[PDB]
C-alpha cells in the first residue's frame, strides 16, 4: 500500500512534544499521532485530525541527485531515530499552473533544495507523501526522524528552506513535533 | 472534482464502437460507458469494469510547449466530437524508477510525444487522467475526441506514437472506442 494516514488523538505510536502553526490555520494540539499504512474513512473516537497522503514517483530530481541521495540518506526507524516531524504543506495556485521547467528551476536552480538537504543527511531521515490529487487541505506531509543530537540542525534546515524563493509559494504549513513511544 | 469515472456495462452517454486489446490482459466488452465526476465506490448494476482517475497537474511539458498546445488544443464537447476513445496505458517498473530528467528524455528528446501530438491538433481534443497513485490496475486514462473527417489520421497518430521509444515501456493497452448518445 502506498497510502499512509496520520490520526491526531489520544492513541498512537509517537507523543506530540509539540504543534508550531508556522503559515495559516494551524491543527489542533491532540496528545499523540497514529500512523497507519493505508486509507482510513473511519474517523476514530477522540480523534481531532486525519492527515492522508501517498507515496509517488520522482517529479524534479535528476539521475546524479537521485545516486547523491543514495549514497549517504539513511534509512527510517533506525533504534536512534526517536525523535520525528511531520509538516503539512500547500502551495499556491501560481505555483501548480507554472510548467514543469518552470517549478523546476524554482526547486534547485534557485533554492538548491536537494543541495541544501543533502548537507543534513545522514542525521536526517525522511519520507515525502503527495495529498493534492487526493482533496486534501494540503499538498504535501513530510516527515523526517533523527536522534536528538540533530534536533538543533533542523531546526537550522527548517529556517534555510523557508528562506528560499520556493518558501514564497507556500500558503499553509504546520510543524507537528514528535517522540516515539 | 478532479476525480474522473468510467464504468463498461449496460448504460451511459457513450455507446461502444469496439474494444481492442492492444497490450496486455483486454477490458471485457460492453455496450456502453457511463462517465461521471466522481468517485464510484458503489459497483453499479450489471456493469463489467470501472476505471477511475484524477486530473493533475503538468509533470513534462515546458512553457514553451505549454503555450504551443494552449494557442490550438479544441476545448471538450464541441458539437462536432461525436467519436471517442479512450486508452488505458501502463507503464513498466523500469519506466517508474527512472529519475525525472531520463523520463523528460524519453519522452521528448527521443519520442517527440509532444511534436508529433501537435500535428493532430485542432481535430483532436484529449484530457489526461493519473491512477497508479490510485493504486488502480493502469497508470494512465487518456481520451481523445473527435469528428469522423479526423478517424483516419487519429488512427495514423496512434501507430506513430507506438513506434516511439516511449512505448517500449508501456506494457498495457486497450482501445475503446466510441459514439456519443
Ligand atoms: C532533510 C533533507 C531534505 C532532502 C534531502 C530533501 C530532498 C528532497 C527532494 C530530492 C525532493 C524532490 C523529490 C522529487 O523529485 O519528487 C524533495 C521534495 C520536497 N521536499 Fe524536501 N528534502 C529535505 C528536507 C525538506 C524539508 C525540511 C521540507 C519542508 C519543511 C521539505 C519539503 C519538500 C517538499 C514540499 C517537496 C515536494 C516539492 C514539490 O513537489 O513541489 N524537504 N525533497
Ligand atoms: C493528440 C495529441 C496529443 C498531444 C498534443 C499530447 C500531449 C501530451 C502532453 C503535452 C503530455 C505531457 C503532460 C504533462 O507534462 O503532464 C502528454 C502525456 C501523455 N500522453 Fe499524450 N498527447 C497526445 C496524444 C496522445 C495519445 C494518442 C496517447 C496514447 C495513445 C497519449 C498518451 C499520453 C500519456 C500516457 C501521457 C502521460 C505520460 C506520463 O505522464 O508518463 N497521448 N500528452
Ligand atoms: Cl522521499
Ligand atoms: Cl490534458
Amino acid at each position: 500500500n502506498n497510502r499512509y494516514s496520520f490520526i491526531g488523538g489520544r492513541t498512537g505510536q509517537w507523543q506530540v512534544v509539540k504543534i508550531r502553526n508556522v503559515l495559516g490555520p494551524g491543527l489542533q494540539l491532540v496528545e499523540k499521532v497514529n500512523i497507519l499504512n493505508g486509507a482510513v474513512a473511519e474517523i476514530p473516537l477522540d480523534s481531532a485530525w486525519r492527515l492522508q497522503g501517498f507515496a509517488s514517483n520522482i517529479r524534479y530530481a535528476i539521475r546524479t541527485e537521485l545516486e547523491a541521495l543514495q549514497a549517504v540518506q539513511p534509512m527510517l526507524n533506525r533504534a536512534e531515530a526517536i525523535l520525528a516531524v511531520l509538516i503539512p504543506i500547500k502551495k499556491s495556485a501560481q505555483w501548480w499552473e507554472m510548467a514543469q521547467d518552470e517549478r523546476r528551476d524554482i526547486f534547485e536552480r534557485e533554492s538548491h533544495h536537494t543541495a541544501v538537504g543533502l548537507e543534513y543527511l545522514p542525521g536526517v531521515a525522511r519520507r515525502l507523501l503527495h495529498c493534492r490529487d487526493l482533496g486534501e487541505e494540503f499538498d504535501f506531509l513530510t516527515w523526517f526522524e533523527f536522534a536528538p543530537e540533530h534536533s538543533s540542525a533542523f531546526n537550522e534546515l527548517l529556517l534555510r528552506m523557508r528562506a528560499s524563493k520556493e518558501w514564497e509559494y507556500v500558503e499553509r504549513e504546520v510543524e507537528v513535533w514528535l517522540k516515539r513511544l
